[PDB]
């Protein structure tokens, strides 16, 4: 037992990470098999970015401006191409340890782990939620673009998010692995403003599946709710509504307690319109949002990749 | 910006996690060039777990008793031996993925990263700290005991836990690479409590450091303390006392923030005395103690 932010062994995504420098910037990027990935804004200088047009700038950039390394060892970029914000760079060696992998594009409210790195080269892991505005509240310096977000799915690395940017607020933006933002940001030097930002629902009742599996209950009532009205509330406090998905994926911790969705959620309504007093649910005054169901049941089974 | 929980990348551990088997009992164990170390109690029964006397249960096997298993690949062992608390298995074969590496002693209030394993398979990886009283709030289940606690500098793995115990207050305890345990605990199946658990100061000052880098001031104050006016009243409240060192350590983020160390005390007090009143720090709504100074460095400058 105990209940703790958990990131997936990074050790298949480390295999994957190089370094991509364009004249004087570097950043990070992923080889699987003979293609690396990484932000496209490697092309860039520092007044380039200010407002770039990128099919100018790459028009002007061959195979050989590209160098592409693991650790100090040069792969050669044998083609590029540009896919929305993400540069596809061929190179001449398949990686051997490339992992069995796909590309997804995660919902809001799913967590993923970030493999933070450096000049290629990780240094840190942690677990992550894709806020309901489309920012994580992230760790990154100045050298952490193309740094990835990601799943494992047993052998499968699911890879769901490359980093571009800080806000000013100092939460952070990225795209998925086809170089799609989340949210409305852009590649460009340029200070932009995130949405108000929401509680995520669905991972507030994971948490309370949680405390119950713990044998700490005391905050079931004996009411229930429609998904609707319950929706209607939780949006006045600034709460998600909950998708015909999320009530899907709590099904396992409600077969579990013999605790149903509407139940809960009728539970968690009387918390927001009544407060905790001053008790305590798993140690804390404050509910977590960055737990989801699968989190809950990956960490209270022991699931193994 | 930002700050987070972070661990060392897994990958170095991972290549050096086996599968270890011994009768109706698996756990894990770390495979570093011919050796396979994983805890003792793999050779107990549901009766030996209650009393085992360890000499006498380990004279008792042969190498054919114990099971390794690396992948899909069994691993022969050719010999064996006790040192404290845990099992060393010579293999025919050399871990082609050892890493360099090091066994360290860790101190009361340092961090490391677990990388939880099941039936020699990784799960999950998070940060923790060794609490003054010898325990850790790890998440830890059956199956978990040989999971290993580390550090890396450079290219060299410092090992500094194995996996042993729960609790019945749900906290874990374990041994160093050498099989001492930290803290007064014993690999028998029994009750065991700790001793009161501390707050570490040291830490919580690194934080209030990290929160105030982030752009989070609302719990600065004008007042200044001196250290041994700020140790009477942290003692009161069951924080370990700050040293010189301590006060040292803590230079580099004094000097990025421009906030003397004996000011941020001064803030601390304040929030010992008064509490947090609803509000939040870095989004914890209580102290957070488990980021030491380095942590705070490694991230923030
Ligand atoms: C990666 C770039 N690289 O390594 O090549 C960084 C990661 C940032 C830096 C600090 N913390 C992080 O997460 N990306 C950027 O710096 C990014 C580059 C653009 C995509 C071209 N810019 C920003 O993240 C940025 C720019 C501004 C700004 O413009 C003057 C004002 C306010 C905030 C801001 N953030
Ligand atoms: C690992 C064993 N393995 O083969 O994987 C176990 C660690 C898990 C257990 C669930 N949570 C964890 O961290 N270790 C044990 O189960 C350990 C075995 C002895 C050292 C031989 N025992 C305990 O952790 C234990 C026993 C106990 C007890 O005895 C009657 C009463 C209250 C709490 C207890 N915890």
């Amino acid at each position: 037992s105990g209940f703790r932010k958990m990131a997936f062994p990074s050790g298949k995504v480390e295999g994957c990470m190089v370094q991509v420098t364009c004249g004087t910037t570097t950043l990070n990027g992923l080889w699987l098999d003979d293609v690396v990935y990484c932000p496209r804004h490697v092309i860039c200088t520092s007044e380039d970015m200010l407002n770039p047009n990128y099919e100018d700038l790459l028009i002007r950039k061959s195979n050989h401006n590209f160098l592409v390394q693991a650790g100090n060892v040069q792969l050669r970029v044998i083609g590029h191409s540009m896919q929305n914000c993400v540069l596809k760079l061929k190179v001449d060696t398949a990686n051997p340890k490339t992992p069995k992998y796909k590309f997804v594009r995660i919902q809001p409210g799913q967590t993923f782990s970030v493999l933070a790195c450096y000049n290629g080269s990780p240094s840190g892991v942690y677990q992550c939620a894709m806020r309901p505005n489309f920012t994580i509240k992230g760790s990154f310096l100045n050298g952490s673009c193309g740094s990835v977000g990601f799943n494992i799915d047993y052998d499968c690395v699911s890879f769901c998010y490359m980093h571009h940017m800080e806000l000013p607020t100092g939460v952070h933006a990225g795209t998925d692995l086809e170089g799609n933002f989340y949210g409305p940001f852009v590649d460009r030097q340029t200070a932009q403003a995130a949405g108000t930002d929401t509680t995520i629902t669905v991972n507030v009742l994971a948490w309370l599946y949680a405390a119950v599996i713990n044998g700490d209950r005391w905050f079931l009532n004996r009411f229930t709710t429609t998904l609707n009205d319950f929706n209607l509330v939780a949006m006045k406090y600034n709460y998600e509504p909950l998708t015909q998905d999320h009530v899907d994926i709590l099904g396992p911790l409600s077969a579990q307690t013999g605790i149903a969705v509407l139940d809960m959620c009728a539970s968690l309504k009387e918390l927001l319109q009544n407060g905790m007093n001053g008790r305590t649910i798993l140690g804390s005054a404050l509910l977590e949002d960055e737990f989801t169901p699968f989190d809950v049941v990956r960490q209270c089974s022991g699931v193994t990749f």
